[PDB]
């Protein structure tokens, strides 16, 4: 049998072409070197609050754009987090062998809770454990993420540890794949803040179904320097609007840094700016052809979803089922 | 019918002060109400203990109340982790509870998630029930409080998906320890100060006769609370189990001392655990039935659990389940 992939993403706000770069791209390839689980993950959504017709809507959105994005569910298993109890379940287990210090110390619930300050709720809080029981459900070995979510990882990867210790191997101990180019795409406007798919201002991202067309005004609008003569150069600290420009054109393009850098010798932000507009609108406009093809057959879409759970289930009843043992309930009939 | 909700911890040994003080009661109840008995071993997990002894302590649980008269065909009686609902309504709920809530109920760092976010999962397993009534303890008010505060702010947001749950406010027998007959007798307690409702008439003798009296000369078997706490106990503890009155007992030992008390009180008791054991014995060593009755429960509890959580899902807006 072949090492199990298994990724998320929220059916919140409306996904970036960080999203992307940092993972929807990396879970694409990886779909026959390896069997792969990806969940639209709507009960970690609901940590922050969301009007109840938006995320029913934003639940079907999210599944479209994987297909979309060349996720097969003839390869590949798709499921919506809440159609499969077992994540639920095996999270209360998995918070009796997590620590609070080890919740508490948590990036996202920091910056989370400074944002919705009128709603820091305890789901917030104990996000990280039913995202390790997510991913300790299913055996999972490689888990394909961005860097911001490295440290959520680290955690389950500590739980899965302890809790074999005690019990034996009743779970493998996941590993993340991050990639090369892409893993932390920054925001237009602001090329030190993280690229977000629900930032106030729409300026700052490339939204995957956004009109094109506004794309390239957002990309020439960018944030560059004033670098005199302009010069194209990877220089995070000293020229972090053009390097996240010249990311974006490698991860779009799949060329690297030094030959970007090569190919802009005696040019300006003006040949940038019109390549990676190019590039990226190319991308878009195909992309969201497919997306409309998915997104209005909704008996494509319920097959899928109906599908993707039964074979979640399988996967995840039978390590549920000997996390219960182990832990000593009387197993059910 | 109200619904009445129980949690009934599979592990902790059943005293006598629980069966005739609580248990009692609620078993001549079972036609009034629509009686709930769920043996909550996802609650017991918040402390580490032997795997081998949680799973033999929910069988004893199981066991123990069905001896003690719930009738698996008027109550639902069943174990937690056997209905998915429970951890399901749990998560949603941990969604709609401060964090603040679950700090203010009583270094910290080094305790286990489940033991700071387990009322969420308490307001979870009442509210799946649409329940009307929740005996609650001192220890356990300030969570069926949250409880109540959750399920308002849900039902405020998305309407009446959920019933407020009420304290069921009647308490009627007073059994105290027997080494400190100020504090009430309780399953958490030195062994010395309790009677298990599985101890033998051998044990019960010698835990009985340790039971503080008084320094009174004569020795004198009256009721006073204040002056005479042991030998106060020792007569509501016989008059619970025979239901003859203090009035009454005070007459049947007037110039006796007290140690024909602490023999009749031994008698008494030993006599009322000999039924309840013989009828859990039975029933504990009798897998087919106690699997039985574990199906049958949950099954019930999985039916109207289902109906709740369908709902609060259709209010949050998650997409419902294709199966
Ligand atoms: N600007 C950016 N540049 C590059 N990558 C980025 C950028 N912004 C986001 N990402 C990555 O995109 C994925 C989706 O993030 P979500 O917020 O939906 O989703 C999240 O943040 C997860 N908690 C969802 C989840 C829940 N359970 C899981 C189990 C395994 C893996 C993932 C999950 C993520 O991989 C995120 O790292
Ligand atoms: C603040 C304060 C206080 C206080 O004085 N104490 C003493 C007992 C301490 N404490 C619990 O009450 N529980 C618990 C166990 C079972 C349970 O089941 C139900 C469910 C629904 C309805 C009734 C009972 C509910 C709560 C704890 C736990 N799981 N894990 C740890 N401690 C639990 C709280
Ligand atoms: O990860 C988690 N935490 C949880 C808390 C409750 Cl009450 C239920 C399910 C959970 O899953």
């Amino acid at each position: 049998t072949k090492p199990i992939v298994f990724s998320g993403a929220q059916p919140s706000g409306e996904l970036t072409i960080g999203n992307y770069m940092g993972a929807l791209r990396q879970w694409v390839n990886m779909q026959d070197d390896y069997h792969c689980i990806y969940c639209i993950v709507d009960q970690h959504a609901i940590t922050v609050r969301q009007d109840a017709q938006k995320l029913r809507k934003a639940t079907l959105d999210t599944l479209a754009l994987y297909l979309a994005c060349g996720i097969d569910p003839e390869k590949s298993t798709i499921f919506v987090q809440s159609h499969v109890p077992e994540h639920a379940q095996l999270g209360w287990a998995l918070n009796c062998y997590t620590y609070f210090g080890e919740l508490s110390r948590m990036t996202q619930f920091k910056d989370k809770s400074a944002r919705y300050a009128e709603n820091i709720n305890a789901g917030l809080f104990d996000y990280p454990v039913l995202m390790a029981a997510d991913i300790l459900l299913y055996q999972t070995n490689l888990v394909p993420v961005g860097e911001d979510q490295k440290q959520h990882l680290e955690l389950s990867r500590d739980i899965a540890q302890r809790f074999n210790a005690l019990y034996g191997e009743i779970f493998k101990v996941p590993e993340p794949f991050i990639p090369k180019s892409g893993a932390r795409v920054m925001s237009l406007l602001e090329p030190t803040k993280k690229m977000s798919k629900s930032d106030d201002n729409r300026n700052n991202v490339i939204g995957l179904l956004e009109d094109p067309k506004s794309v390239v005004k957002k990309i020439k609008r960018a944030v560059t320097d004033s670098d005199e003569p302009p010069v194209v150069r990877y220089d995070v600290q000293n020229k972090a609007g053009v390097s996240n420009l010249l990311d974006i054109l490698s991860a779009v393009t799949g060329q690297s840094i030094p030959e970007l850098e090569k190919q802009f010798e005696g040019k300006m932000y003006g040949h940038l700016k019109g390549e990676v507009a190019d590039a990226v609108s190319g991308m878009l406009t195909e992309l969201q052809e497919r997306y409309h093809r998915f997104r209005n057959d909704e008996a494509f879409l319920q097959q899928v979803m109906k599908d993707g759970a039964e074979k979640a289930s399988a996967h995840a009843s039978r390590t549920l089922k000997a996390v219960y043992e182990a832990i000593g309930f009387v197993a059910k009939r």
